[PDB]
């Protein structure tokens, strides 16, 4: 378990990508929080998108992208409860290209 | 009364400025709506900032900027009611540089 430096683009407008450091053990909500803190640092917090307002997609291949969520159908189920997905759960590599998107 | 092409920056992230056409007779809410439509075209409408979430500032001089609102203390008062400020009310020139900002 180590830190991961992610190259995140925020899709929808022509912003530059940002390098964001997250932890393998961060839940993907926490990963989103860190990304939003990085992108929205110069804006009042009352106006930031929330974790629930955005998807985070990992471009694993040219043809395969995986939407990274806390809970989904790849989540470990333990003693009758789902466990939260972490960055390490999806085996996200160092320098991975991620895209963040506002959703309906 | 004519159209005005405004050079609008959206401050807070490193987006390029956009040229936005507004009418002299547009209320500043309508001007904001047109600007948000231009900047947020590729994002779901449920996630756009609203007119009330942003200020629009006109850099009239190097040292003077005026926040452009529908109603303020420069508004014409007629028969006991304030009249909505328009783009023409502030005498905004063609090719004017404006900045839009998210507010608390
Ligand atoms: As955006
Ligand atoms: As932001
Ligand atoms: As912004
Ligand atoms: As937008």
């Amino acid at each position: 378990a180590k830190p991961r430096n992610l190259n995140v683009s925020f899709q929808g407008c022509g912003m530059d990508s940002l390098s964001v450091r997250a932890m393998d053990t961060d839940t993907l909500t926490q990963v989103k929080e860190k990304i939003l803190e990085a992108f929205c640092k110069n804006v009042p917090y009352s106006q930031w998108p929330r974790a629930e307002d955005v998807d985070l997609e990992w471009f694993a291949s040219s043809t395969q992208s995986y939407i990274l969520r806390d809970l989904d159908d790849t989540s470990v189920v333990e003693d009758g409860r789902k466990k939260l997905n972490t960055l390490a759960h999806y085996k996200i590599p160092e320098g991975a290209s991620l895209a963040m998107s506002l959703i309906d």
